[PDB]
């Protein structure tokens, strides 16, 4: 996250960090939202590669022990199945994961709201993206998780050609654009959570930015939108 300010440690607890084997080390490469206490919610680009993953839910500091992590493997993926890794301007950028273990819950780790199906927010609804992707274009991960306030861009203006023309579709979201804050890389899979009647609801799985930048005016980040994906979450997990 660019532009984003310090998550205190109990407001995101569907957030999850998704890590793959380096060598003796683990390696955060994207962020998800725990949907079931045995399954997570991310993007299908992050699980392209096929490397060993792991779930930390309870997850602060990505360096330091918080006290609260419980450190899961993943057992199975499954991508949606029109996900095409060389066409992300298609959409259908969502996978769910399926932990070797459930988690167990707390302030720190509970199940993320999704929104119900079909569900389009107004343009300039308010939204927060979380994520430890990178704070500056070409910069590091964040230590800590981070927030940045990213208000929606709707299908309309997402879709005109001074923003992201075609390559946005009404099955994705588009949040900020104004040039200061937005997702970058390692934000990817994570949560775009917006209040709707009083209560987050996770509404986008962070997809991609600009290759100009993270941070580009008038290219929002671009995430999955789960009000589209509401059938094929229940009918995956119902058959897994
Ligand atoms: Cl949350
Ligand atoms: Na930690």
């Amino acid at each position: 996250v660019v532009g984003g300010t310090e998550a205190q440690r109990n407001s995101w607890p569907s957030q999850i960090s998704l890590q793959y084997r380096s060598g003796s080390s683990w390696a955060h490469t994207c962020g998800g939202t725990l949907i079931r206490q045995n399954w997570v919610m991310t993007a299908a680009h992050c699980v392209d590669r096929e490397l060993t993953f792991r779930v930390v839910v309870g997850e602060h500091n990505l360096n330091q022990n918080d006290g609260t992590e419980q450190y899961v493997g993943v057992q199975k993926i499954v991508v949606h199945p029109y996900w095409n890794t060389d066409d992300v301007a298609a959409g259908y950028d969502i996978a769910l994961l399926r932990l070797a273990q459930s988690v167990t819950l707390n302030s720190y780790v509970q199940l993320g709201v999704l929104p119900r199906a079909g569900t389009i927010l107004a343009n300039n609804s308010p939204c927060y993206i979380t994520g430890w992707g990178l704070t500056r274009t070409n910069g590091q991960l964040a230590q800590t998780l981070q927030q940045a306030y990213l208000p929606t861009v709707d299908y309309a203006i997402c879709s005109s050609s001074s923003y992201w023309g075609s390559t946005v579709k009404n099955s994705m979201v588009c949040a900020g654009g104004d040039g200061v804050r937005s997702g970058c890389q390692g934000d990817s899979g994570g949560p775009l959570h917006c209040l709707v009647n009083g209560q987050y609801a996770v509404h986008g799985v962070t997809s991609f930015v600009s290759r100009l930048g993270c941070n580009v005016t008038r290219k929002p980040t671009v995430f999955t939108r789960v009000s589209a994906y509401i059938s094929w979450i229940n009918n995956v997990i119902a058959s897994n």
